[PDB]
């Protein structure tokens, strides 16, 4: 796995990032925890995002 | 350990009102009755079945 | 299923016009005759097979 | 399990069907054939049509 | 339990059949089914190109 | 048995790619690693992809 890696080094380092959803829509804030099928995206709020709708993740 | 399991539990518990974005834009909002593995049933004025699959994100309104 | 089996069975076996959201919000409006794990069978002029991986979400209209 | 019946009804009676894809497009033609991941759609020519691709088949 | 799918790229492949494949977003893309696996097709173009097959809504020859 | 050899035939070689998403969006740069749901893309900076938003991979 290079999935959990990743996530683990942005959630642990704390990174701003942006989580572009397949439909294009640009989500931000910090990788809180995760699990097999979900991201929690903190900005304001706390928001859970279904990784099938996610297309990319990278480091803002 | 699911973190989606207590996540939609707690909203669920909770009786918060929350937003569900669609993978189309869409944005429903309602209270979490109860969630399987695959569909969240979402109440407002009526009763809602969502298929997870067709969900982006779930955030207390 | 502990959810979507029995919220389905309960449309069917009380014949409830339901509508049915797809993904690219296109919304059909009948009755479901039958379902199983990968389909829906609703009727209204004829009957006609939905994926269940093209449904947003399924409520009484 | 419903698919097959319901295609090879389709199939055994010759009908036109309607195939509607997730994005809206809409394909017609004869059932030819299938399986569990495609579905053969004879029209001007033979098509093969992924069942992930699609949302409704309908009698046409 | 026969595959359709397999056969029918096999044939394809086989023969150099000129195709359309037409992905969910509505992009036609067009060449020769040059290879292909379980999640996969390459495409030879004027260049040689790996589709997956969850992306792709139909295969046309023509 | 052909999308692993194309994949590692790329990042081994170290050729520039772009990666079509399924919203018609291009990504460019070089293939860091991949496993059996996501391709890390590297361009000035590295990117998680999803396999499941991806519908193209070419050398650019
Ligand atoms: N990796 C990606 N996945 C999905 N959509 C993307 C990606 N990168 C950019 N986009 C989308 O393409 C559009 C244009 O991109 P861009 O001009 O770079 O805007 P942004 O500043 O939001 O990244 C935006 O809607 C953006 O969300
Ligand atoms: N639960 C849902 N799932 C997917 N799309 C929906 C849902 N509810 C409404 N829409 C779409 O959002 C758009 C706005 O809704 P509208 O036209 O006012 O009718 P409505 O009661 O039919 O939603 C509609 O075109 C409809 O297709
Ligand atoms: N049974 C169906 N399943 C899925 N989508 C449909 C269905 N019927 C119509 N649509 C979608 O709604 C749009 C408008 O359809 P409508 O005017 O009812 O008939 P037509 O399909 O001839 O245009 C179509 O372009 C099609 O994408
Ligand atoms: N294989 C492909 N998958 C998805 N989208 C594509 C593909 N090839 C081209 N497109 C889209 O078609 C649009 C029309 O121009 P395009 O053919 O893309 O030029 P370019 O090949 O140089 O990117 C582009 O914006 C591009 O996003």
């Amino acid at each position: 796995s290079l999935q959990d890696p990743f996530l683990n080094a942005l959630r642990r380092e704390r990174v701003p990032v942006s989580i572009y959803l397949v439909n294009g829509i640009k989500l931000q804030g910090q990788i809180e925890s995760f699990d097999q099928f979900v991201i929690l995206l903190k900005n304001t709020v706390s928001q859970m995002v279904y990784k099938h709708a996610i297309s990319t993740v990278v480091p803002s």
